[PDB]
């Protein structure tokens, strides 16, 4: 059991980027810049800095250029420049290994925290941003498959129950969780920004990250997605989807770039963000709790996910 | 070979309508009218007449009650008059069973002709017919996924070729087919209202009807379907999709009434008018020919489809 | 200038319903209920209770039988009972006239509190509130209309940069504002739940109220709202769009009640939840500041609004 | 009166292309390429050809730099080469003048006939014509508002009736008309093909061309042409629109190209090939048969439509 700090918890807006690891930078743009559609903010030789349509901060993605794929880090954004202190000081009582730059890890990122936390996953917390032209009206550059915010992350981890009190901790609410009959809880989603979720624990072999999520305006953008990736002949990539979530009510598709890392376009979540907002309690054998419409869900969905690397670029353990 | 008769083809107009037995009438009913919101232009305790927002004619559909559900007739609607007798002739020259009725077969329909074609199935040609209220601008009962037009038959016959040729001979003109390398035919998509088809020949075990098709006027339409099934917990009822077709470019769904008769949902097919149409051809390997985002091909697709019925009302036995 | 009370504001979480007096209710249920398709949470003779497809609160919107159609209150639903204290304190501190009643002024609602707030706008505070059953995948009842959520009440009052800093004083973030050369507000939208406004301000004759907004999931619902008004012969009732706004981005559509109160359907708004959310100031002299293509701006839009009642039940004076 | 010829009329298919003379080649491309998305067939410095996404024949649409904007041509494709001799004969027993081109008129027709028609329209029939890659199915080009095909014209006539006479005796039907209260026809609608027409007649000064028409698969794409058009500053070029019309039923948007001809972009027409269609007769006084939403019809609208030029090229004198 995760033991609750003295220390008090960082308050945390929400979701802000994530940092890849992709083995060849040419053929990871070319997923995420001429297929996808995600707007370069900077990039050079060794990184790509994308964000999405209504985004006003630096980046929602980096990838970066290195020899095995993996997440290097998963990006929440705090309130407050004091709560990167309140975040050190909290993993610090949790006995993490954290590491503190003032200048960032990345570039548009300022002072910022990552920590290894308690599962293993590389977390990163900060305030400090460069704020860049936030592209929500520029329909002069809108796509057909437009992806339009970073909505969430989905983590995958071997004790569920573990993760989530260590999540409800740090200050985020279970919107909606599958348990078993007996109460015990096999996945949880979890928010902060007011969707159903900013991060979700999924119960399998990890530290993984199973996906990144982006969302669209409307459906027929997410079937845009699918078109034209049956036109440029890659629809073995479509992994699962497109269909509707029992969970979160979203109408999602998930695709796999060139290293496999999975990326999920949903839309049409609902408001979370009142305090006693109504759980929901999906049970583990309602077959409508993943795919609404019944389809089977692809078995490669539940086993393969991305490696995390620890804050010494080495691949965490697997349990 | 089925010979090319001396008579002249009958001018086909589109495909107009079918009749369906069904066996609990109640339960059909609350299938179509209920989950799908076809309007229902008459009905007794033995038959509903059903038809689709932008229809004129009486009907599209007609649930008639009997012992055993089957295709009771698959009718096309002619230019004139006249072309009923031009039907007439034609199949009596092929030596095919016809049953003529001035007054009809079903209500709504005037003067009409009925036979079992060479692959067995029991065909309707007709002129007259009742015209209603045409709902097109009824937005007062649009429905989030409104049924707006009938749009095709799609027949199950061991011999695609040989049907081929008569259907050619009919006046249809193949827009799409799909062939291996020594030019055989395996499938084929024809039609004469302007569309990709208004019929199609895929092989098997036959005369079996395969399904009947609406279309919707957008793709959130047939999306609302599914979501629709979902919450009346009969989504084991949708059998494939819903997905985007390789062959026809369709954005399709194909469930299931509670005869197991397969209903398709179909939308955004492309102008066929034009006499050089080019014709697409799609080789058997391809895996993009059916489902366009390479989703897997249910099993039951393939070998479950309705039973026909000859003109006494007994099965047709399958070949 | 009003000032800003030592007290602390209350921690207000998101516009929850408004209350306005209608002189029909058989006319207005027809309207909101049949037209619109709100569901109904409760009713009886004297009133109706009404909420929107995704909310789990007991009601959005009020409908209360009276001499003369007015808005009798807009209520904010505070994040803790203890905030509900917090307003009162705070309010009392302003000099206005507060009225709190621990089993609150509606069904539905617990411990509240309604005040003539500064600007003579009957505002109401609460927490406590009967929870319903959330519909949000209830797709059997699914119009092709549907609104899904309430989003933000606007205001029209004489003094914007007055109302605009008690307003900030209270805690809502100006997310986007029209502004002179000279650097004076002529409008402002304001939130606190993280879509671009809550409420917002606009200069003319008042204290009214300008509208109520709704919002549906995608641009088509918005469509065909349009579409059954003009089916049902009162498309006099549309009184300005559709079209997409310039301030807020969103896809919009003004129709209007019986009684002339305003409601505006909406959709697409963007994240504003980040404290440095950047603050788009338009010019007042853009064309596409409020209809982004450019559209005329009808003249009832700037003249009419809706009459507030003070908490005696008497009209207040338009100043 | 316009006689009825006795030599047969030719079996018309279609609209299938307009030449327009444009001022400055490349403000147009800018227009009809960047802005609207239409895909270049051809082009060179003194012609551009375009076609919309599903064509297969060469062009919908060919950019021709003149001295004044004018209308040079408005063809309709011909069922077989015999019909472009039966047009022919057809009109010089109209006693019309006519130039035949067995090499065609412009780059990629064949055999074709222009004449100057008994309204004084420089109308083109033709058979022939070089085939492209039918784009389709080029997702990957698929933009947010694509032009997918050519739908029809919109010709304006001092005589309503006496044009109505001349097209329904070449075999154009009338779908939908506005007559007042004694049957005389102010507006018609007429088509070939299928769908509401292939061509219209509204009164007014004449010969003029109002509008060539394309349609989109569905609703929000023409609302993306809207917001493109904003963020490209150029919103004022929106004429009227986006709405529903009364007439037809469609969905609608009007705009102004560089030389102030009028496009419309359309969706979602319905189906009138049968041959006993009922055809829909508007009241004069209706004031819903234009906008069905009931929006004021802007008027320039009635006043401004495009010169058409003679077969010497001058523009026609305007009754
Ligand atoms: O379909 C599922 O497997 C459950 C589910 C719901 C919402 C999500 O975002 C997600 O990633 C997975
Ligand atoms: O997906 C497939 O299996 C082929 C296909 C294409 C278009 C149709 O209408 C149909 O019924 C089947
Ligand atoms: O179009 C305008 O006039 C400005 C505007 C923007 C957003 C809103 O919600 C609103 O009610 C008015
Ligand atoms: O809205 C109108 O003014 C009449 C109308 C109906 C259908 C059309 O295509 C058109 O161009 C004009
Ligand atoms: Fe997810
Ligand atoms: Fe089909
Ligand atoms: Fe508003
Ligand atoms: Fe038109």
């Amino acid at each position: 059991e995760i033991p609750k700090p003295v220390a008090p918890a960082p308050d945390i807006l929400r979701c802000a980027y994530a940092e890849l690891v992709v083995t060849d930078l040419a053929k990871s743009r070319n997923f995420y810049v001429d297929v996808l559609g995600l707007h370069v903010s900077y990039e050079d030789e060794n990184q790509i800095y994308l964000r999405s349509f209504e985004e006003f901060i630096h980046h929602n993605l980096v990838l970066t250029k290195g020899p095995v794929a993996a997440l290097k880090a998963m990006a929440f954004r705090v309130r407050t420049p004091e709560d990167v202190d309140k975040a050190e000081a909290y993993y610090q009582e949790l006995g993490c290994r954290t590491e503190r730059r003032k200048d960032g890890f990345v570039k548009g990122i300022g002072d910022a925290l990552r920590v290894e936390d308690p599962l293993g996953f590389p977390y990163e917390f900060f305030f400090e941003t460069t704020h860049v032209e936030r592209l929500h009206m520029r329909y002069d550059l809108y796509s057909a498959g437009e992806l339009v915010r970073l909505d969430h992350f989905n983590q995958v981890t071997p004790d569920v129950p573990r993760g989530r009190k260590y999540l409800e901790d740090l200050g985020f609410r279970v919107t909606e969780d599958i348990q078993d009959d007996e109460g015990t809880t096999y996945a949880a989603w979890m928010h902060r920004k007011g969707t159903v979720h900013d991060t979700a624990l999924t119960g399998g072999n990890g530290p993984r990250l199973h996906h990144v999520a982006f969302s669209t305006h409307e459906k027929h953008n997410i079937i845009q997605i699918c078109d034209k990736m049956g036109a440029l002949r890659i629809s073995d990539r479509i992994e699962r989807g497109p269909g509707r979530h029992g969970v979160s009510n979203a109408f999602y598709l998930y695709i796999l770039d060139p290293d496999n890392h999975r990326i999920e376009i949903y839309t049409q979540d609902y408001y979370t963000g009142d305090p006693d907002n109504p759980t929901i309690t999906w049970n583990v054998h309602d077959n409508q709790r993943r795919d609404w419409w019944g389809n089977p869900v692809v078995p490669s969905w539940y086993t393969e996910a991305s490696k995390v690397l620890d804050l010494d670029g080495n691949v965490q353990e697997i349990i």
